[PDB]
């Protein structure tokens, strides 16, 4: 059984106003766009700024999307930006409920 | 019953330094204020600024305040600023333990 | 029985890059490094940018280091900066899951 949830702390998510628009996959960090205020795919620039993770995949058309808010997760089930940095990788949800562990 | 944690996922109440100097009320999103990094109510101007809700009523004049760090909140029992845009309203509390839904 | 986690909701821990280059003791509050997204000391320079507080010491030359991201703490137990805002020190965590108390 691979676990996705690589923790024991109790996963939430949570519901907010979507900026993405296009098919995004589930697992997906998020970051909040500094000029909408909505909420979209975490470009990997800045190490935790990165709040939320998407649950449910995202068509590109929708006003809102589902997010964990809380929780332990398993770095290999997440999808990641190409090529971002490491360290802002490894502390992408730092400053959150959120965080990943191998 | 009317819920005002329209959630499951356990509230928690935090202390901290109020640079609020007027009667406000109870269930108020409050923010940090940049240039004294005392809280403050929200202005609504940033989606994720809003770092708790006020859990008892302020006169004004209190050095300290008493706030929700955690939960899922009814998002009609929580004061909102007037005509704030309702995405960065939606996404308000967007990377604290802090979320709310109807 | 002094108490370090003056408080109930459960503290949780997690594991990220660490910008630390010299013997850090257990209980110091962290925030992250603006340049490298790497964690470091708490500066003490802006409330709620603490986003941790470091379970084990460091030596200095570790790549990564461990953190509570949750729970309430005992104001005592943690290391503070020397000489630094009492408004600051008291908001140092807020808009994360972790606050602290006498």
């Amino acid at each position: 059984e691979v676990r996705i949830f690589a923790g024991n702390d109790p996963a939430h998510t949570a519901t907010g106003s979507s900026g993405i628009s296009s098919p995004t996959p589930a697992l997906t960090p998020l970051m909040l766009d500094e000029a909408t205020g909505k909420l979209v795919v975490w470009d990997g620039q800045k190490a935790g700024s990165a709040v939320g993770i998407l649950v449910l995949p995202l068509e590109g058309t929708e006003t809102a999307l589902t997010y964990y808010k809380s929780g332990t997760f398993a770095t290999e089930a997440i999808h990641w930006p190409e090529s971002v940095d490491e360290h802002k990788k490894a502390n992408a949800f730092a400053g959150s409920a959120l965080s990943h562990a191998a």
